[PDB]
This record gives structure tokens, sequence and C-alpha cells, in this order.
């Protein structure tokens, strides 16, 4: 089937390689028992979404929780922890990433659960300190649950992994939370709109702010 693969990547050496090579890096360390039952399932260009409706990959609403603020994220996109050109096998393994979440070439996102009124998997510390819920509409990436099926280590995470990261043009918005209380909804002016998306989730009380580089209110973070 057809996939946009690593189109969203920000790390240039990952963009440079053929998809077969990146596929090998993701699966080379899988044990034989896993290889027998699992396939590396890149999100297809046309996929089945969480409400069982068929949509383009770029219309599946993904979410990433991150403590880095808009002045970093809308500037750089999501850059993975490991960017170096010759990473260890532990840093490229999808199965170990899904299992352990150790430093890697991947940026994690979670699927909006449209069957449960747009619920998203939420990390336990999301209501502590300054946390951003970034909204993502990206091409490609790897579907973790589809790849591992019953062997998926934490299927509740509804995880889509992006080896080499996610470009800023695929991040639409961000909800800024201060100890779980929303402060601002950030709008990314450089978002490449695929069309037919639902409006950004909004209340009349919360201010919507269009981001710019070095926004005076756009660097709030933990320290």
């Amino acid at each position: 089937y057809m996939t946009n693969g690593i189109q969203a990547a920000v790390v240039e050496w990952i963009r440079a390689l053929d998809l077969e090579i990146i596929s090998l890096l993701l699966s080379r360390a899988w044990p034989m028992a896993l290889l027998a039952t699992s396939e590396l399932r890149w999100r297809p260009t046309v996929l089945t979404d969480t409400d069982n409706v068929v949509r383009l990959d770029r219309r599946q609403r993904l979410v990433r929780w991150d403590r880095r603020p808009p002045n970093e994220i809308f500037l750089d996109g999501f850059v993975p922890i490991v960017t170096r050109e010759n990473p260890d096998w532990e840093e490229t393994d999808l199965y170990g990433f899904a299992k352990n979440n150790h430093p890697s070439i991947f940026v994690s996102t979670t699927k909006t659960q449209r069957n449960k009124k747009k619920y998203v998997w939420t990390p336990r510390n999301a209501n502590r300190g300054i946390v951003y819920q970034y909204e993502i509409y990206a091409p490609g990436g790897v579907d973790v649950n589809d790849s591992f099926s019953d062997a998926s280590p934490w299927p509740n995470q509804m995880q889509v992994a992006f080896p080499g990261g996610i470009q800023n043009i695929y991040i639409r918005s961000a909800r800024e939370l201060h100890n779980g209380r929303i402060q601002r909804i950030w709008i990314n002016p450089n978002f490449l709109d695929p069309g037919d998306l639902e409006p950004i989730v909004s209340s009349s009380r919360t201010p919507q702010v269009i981001w710019r580089m070095n926004h005076p209110d756009g660097g709030h973070r933990d320290q």
C-alpha cells in the first residue's frame, strides 16, 4: 500500500534515506516471535480513523503532550532526542520505543479517539506545571498498534510514531495548561491546511493567540 512514510521528518539524514532503510532501522532488533506475527505498518495515505471513518492521513487529528513552549515547537517543529547520524540499535527500535520510551529517533503522538468524543490518551503529570497539548495533522508516521497487534505493549496509548520528528507546518494549534487550567489557545500561522478539518476546540472564555517568532507570551515553561 501507499504511505507518505517519513515526509514529516525534520532530521535531514532520516529524510535522505529510502523508506526501506528506515523500515529496517525500526524493525532490525525485533525478536523472531515478534517478526512472525508483526509487520511494520506505516500509516497509509488513506486510513481508517478511530470512529471507523475512512480519512486521509493528514485529516487524522493527532495530539502530542509536551512541556516545550510554542516559541520552540512552532519554530523548530518536534525534534527527536536522538538526531545523530549513527544511532545505536536501541535508539532506532520501534518495539523498544513502544515498550520503554527510552531516548530515540522517534517523536510520539496519540490519535484522537473520535468514538469517545475526542478523548486523547493523557499522561499522569499533564495537570502539573506548564504543559502544552499540541494538535497535529501530519503525513506518514508508523501506527504502533497496527504494527504489533496483540503484542503492542501499551495499546491504550494509541500511538503514532514519527522517526526523525514532525515539521512545524503539520502542527495546527496548542492548548497551554498551567497546572491543568487552560490559559491560551495558540494558532500556528505556518500550518499547511489540508482542508475539511473541524474548527479548533474553543471556549468563549479562553483567548486565541496567533503565534509569531519570539512571541512575548510564547516561552512559558518549567524550570
